[PDB]
């Protein structure tokens, strides 16, 4: 909701509140 990125640079949000890493965003 808040697009601030969602967590740090480089990791987005999951619908868990938690943080994922756009890494295996750009890889997969």
């Amino acid at each position: 909701e808040n697009f601030s990125g969602g967590c740090v640079a480089g990791y987005m949000r999951t619908p868990d509140g938690r943080c994922k890493p756009t890494f295996y965003q750009l890889i997969t």
